[PDB]
């Protein structure tokens, strides 16, 4: 399934056309199905060629000469496809050798705001399509939310760090293009309590099993019983979880009752049986007395079979009595769960939650119960890997040959029915400004900046109500890292990551997860959920000291030396960011990701948006950013260069 593979690795269905191709090739979709069959093979065959060697530019010519008969004969179609694929960044994207040198004559001038992966990506596309493009970047470096600390042999990612499963992941190609050393993440993640001791294999699995059950429960509750709104306010995921935990607590209390009742009842029965027995003892005494008084050869006979008969009664009860102490002692021995989760059990569960508040980069209570995982259906297949040599190798390589004006903070974007103006300023001398003119503006500003109040950059005219409203609706999270550079490795080198369980639900996200990813003696500590923001208000020294506390508790003092170097991120504070990444907030939905990507026109689309918060199916990711870049590059090329 080679050509079949290529289509999959391209997030496309190998045996049918997408609504897209259907739109661009309406003559085929609504025509001989025999042609559709051909179209696809051309598409799948072209991608293949590209994917089987993404280092060199795949051309229309090169494609045509590699297809086999009878395809190689339909020159036109091949072209039509190859073009389509290229325009939409499915081939010839990332970084490759050009066998067909760029034309000197550059048509159309577009300015890109921000030089993040989304930004660079589009930039390289618009330029390969022969347009005049310049990226204005506030920072004194490219990468944006991709930041890598490099000093000596020391390497560590302060921003994104994980690559999620190569299957169908565009980064896979890019990985190959920049020679980025990716290393899978070993699943073994040992958890250690507040005091420092590990968590027995058993509990880890138990509490974790419970963690999944709860989430599953909220999912059912949401997409089955439609419990998605309460008191007119949207239901958050944490809201559900807390409710689902409440119910579990009730079910336990309930089974404790029915048991206490079984007990008491069985104790009442005994106390009663015990009594009549004490009366039969009394009754038997009225006979082992009296009885012993000439007709006695029949009186003794009548008194005997009498007195005995009251034992074929008594010791008979001792029987249907033991059958109660047996039933009793047995229950008081097999009591049900005293509680749903112990105090310590709950702390571990909170770790799993915090671990989630990491993946979503926000407190569970702010997440939409219904849509927080709106894109689950789009995950790539494969093990998650980590960028061993620093995820920055990507943006750096992507910036090669581009016109990037670092230290240039944009403060105003003007767009009229006849052109655009981008006003920026030097971040080193706010006195001087710049007025770049262009036919189009591509805004890859983070949602965090777009949400800023007062506004970091001004739009003239102001953004539509429908755009600002979505911005205000969408969630933008925060996550932080603490980089600990040591001169020795006192941790387990075979262990990729290890957890630290907090003491309280509130602080469950404080340095809960430690990462061992690099060549040098380096550990990363994560700060998730509520902690994230708060911790930013604490000095590097203190925040580091607390890390050491944790580590020392795990490995023992004296075993944990002082860090020769420490790096602490504060992404919310970062004016060029204002948070880590977007998330579907309770009250918002995947539709806002679409509304974001929607271009703004005042008769012809002028202002365009790209970036992780604009790509609905692959939101909050480096690859998400990447695609949103290619996406707009294509959309813009179609508008300004039209057809090829």
């Amino acid at each position: 399934s080679g050509v079949e593979g290529a289509a999959f690795q391209s997030r496309l269905p190998h045996d049918r056309m997408t609504s897209q191709e259907a739109a661009c090739f309406p003559d085929i979709i609504s025509g001989p199905q025999q042609t559709q069959k051909v179209f696809l093979f051309i598409r799948n065959r072209t991608l293949q060629l590209w994917l089987d060697n993404p280092k060199i530019q795949l051309t229309f010519e090169a494609t045509l000469q590699q297809l086999e008969a009878p395809y190689n004969s339909d020159t036109v179609l091949v072209h039509r496809v190859h073009s389509y694929l290229e325009r939409h960044g499915l081939i010839n994207f990332g970084i490759y050798k050009r066998i067909k040198p760029l034309p000197t004559k550059k048509t159309g001038k577009v300015i890109i705001i921000g030089s993040g992966v989304s930004g660079l990506a589009a930039a390289r596309q618009l330029q390969s399509f022969g347009m005049d493009v310049t990226l204005l970047e506030a920072r004194d470096r490219v990468g944006g939310r991709v930041a890598t600390f490099r000093k000596g042999n020391y390497v560590a990612d302060l921003g994104a760090m994980v690559v999620t499963g190569l299957g169908g992941n565009p980064m896979a190609v890019v990985s190959k293009q920049v020679n980025m050393e990716l290393a899978k993440i070993k699943q073994k993640c040992p958890l250690y309590e507040a005091n420092g001791q590990a968590v027995p294999k058993e509990k880890d699995e138990m509490v974790e099993q419970e963690f999944n059950r709860l989430l599953e429960a909220t999912s059912y509750l949401s997409h089955q019983l439609d419990f998605n709104v309460l008191n007119n306010k949207p239901v958050s995921l944490g809201q559900a979880l807390e409710v689902v935990i409440q119910l579990q607590e009730k079910h336990v209390k309930d089974e404790q009752i029915e048991h206490w009742k079984k007990i008491v009842k069985t104790q009442e029965e005994l106390k009663e049986l015990l009594n009549k027995m004490v009366n039969l003892k009394e009754k038997i005494k009225e006979l082992h007395q009296q009885y012993k008084e000439i007709t006695a050869e029949f009186l003794v006979k009548s008194k005997h079979r009498d007195l005995t008969a009251l034992c074929k009664e008594y010791d008979e009860l001792a029987e249907t009595q033991g059958k109660l102490e047996e039933k009793l002692q047995e229950l008081e021995a097999n009591p049900p769960s005293d509680v749903y989760l112990s105090s310590r059990d709950r702390q571990i569960l909170d770790w799993h939650f915090a671990n989630l508040e990491f993946a979503n980069a926000t407190p569970l209570s702010t997440l939409s119960l219904k849509h927080w995982d709106q894109d689950d259906d789009f995950e790539f297949t494969g093990s998650h890997l980590t960028v061993r040599n620093g995820y920055s190798c990507v943006p750096v390589a992507l910036a090669e040959g581009l016109d990037i004006k670092l230290n240039t903070a944009v403060r105003q974007v003007r767009y009229t029915a006849s052109g655009c103006e981008v006003i920026a300023v030097n971040t080193r001398s706010t006195s001087q400004t710049f007025i770049y003119k262009c036919d189009a503006v591509l805004c890859t500003l983070p949602l965090g900046v777009l949400k800023q109040q007062p506004p970091a950059v001004q739009f003239v005219p102001p953004l539509p109500e429908w755009k600002t409203s979505a911005v205000q609706r969408m969630g933008f999270g925060n996550l932080n890292k603490v980089v600990l550079c040591f001169d020795r490795v006192f941790w387990d080198p075979s262990v990729n990551l290890f957890g630290h369980v907090g003491s309280t639900t509130a602080s469950r996200g404080e340095l809960f997860l430690f990462w061992n990813l690099y060549k040098a003696p380096i550990l990363l500590a994560l700060v998730a959920g509520e902690a994230a923001g708060i911790m930013e208000n604490i000095s590097d020294d203190v925040i580091v000291g607390r890390c050491l506390a944790i580590l020392k508790g795990i490995f023992g003092s004296s075993a944990v030396p002082q860090p020769k170097e420490t790096v602490v991120s504060r992404w919310r504070a970062d004016p060029w960011a204002r948070g880590s990444y977007s998330y579907v907030a309770a009250g918002s939905s995947g539709n806002d990701y679409d509304l974001m990507a929607q271009p703004i026109t005042p008769p012809i689309p002028r202002l365009f948006f790209a970036g992780e918060h604009t790509i609905r199916n692959y939101p909050a990711t480096v690859h998400g950013a990447l695609l949103s870049g290619l996406r707009e590059a294509g959309r813009i090329a179609d508008q300004f260069l039209g057809a090829m």
